[PDB]
Order: structure tokens, then C-alpha cells, then sequence
């Protein structure tokens, strides 16, 4: 051929999450008899216009609209939070690992 795939650049799903096009948000958690808890003030909270997520697929950006509907808010906005640890990246690592399988759930099966 004239080439063809010569490059770099073959990827389904995404790795990276971008975390600046995102929004972020730590905070403290409350809870009236949740988890443990007591003093650890340390939440991961993360926001975006998952319609606006122009580095998630056209098929898997619907996916997210109608599959995680309750995490969305109600403005196609989904939020979710993932907190269990001291550290500030570590609990904010767990809101991106849970945004990539949401993602590939949405984009197609694998192994699961």
C-alpha cells in the first residue's frame, strides 16, 4: 500500500484521563454511618460535561449519558467520588480507574 498504519497510534479506549480538562474537587466526607471515617478529611470528587468529553468516543460518551445516569447529576454532568486513603492523587487515581471501566464497559467488552 501507500503505507498503511506506519505510526503510532492504535487505541480503542482511553488511559490517560486528562485531569485539568476535568473538574476536581477534594473535600472531607459526611456520612451519618457510612464508613470508618473520623478525622481522614481527605474525599476525591470529580465533575465533567461527559456531552463535552470530546477525548471519549461518540458511542461511549452516550454510553456514560444513559449507563451511569446516576451518577450524573441531572446536566448530563457526571460526578462521581472514590475516597479510602490519606493521599490527595491516590483517592482522586481511583475517580479516573473507575471513569476509564465505565468507559470501557461502554466502548465494548473485553474480559469481565
Amino acid at each position: 500500500g501507500s503505507s498503511g498504519s506506519s505510526g503510532e497510534h492504535a487505541k480503542q479506549a482511553s488511559s490517560y484521563i486528562p485531569l485539568d480538562r476535568l473538574s476536581i474537587s477534594y473535600c472531607r466526607s459526611s456520612g451519618p454511618g457510612g464508613q470508618n471515617v473520623n478525622k481522614v478529611n481527605s474525599k476525591a470528587e470529580v465533575r465533567f460535561h461527559l456531552a463535552s468529553a470530546d477525548w471519549i468516543e461518540e458511542p461511549v460518551r452516550q454510553k456514560i449519558a444513559l449507563t451511569h445516569k446516576n451518577k450524573i447529576n441531572k446536566a448530563g454532568e457526571l460526578v462521581l467520588t472514590s475516597e479510602s486513603s490519606r493521599y490527595q492523587f491516590r483517592n482522586l487515581a481511583e475517580c479516573l480507574q473507575k471513569i476509564r471501566d465505565m468507559i470501557a464497559e461502554a466502548s465494548g467488552p473485553s474480559s469481565g
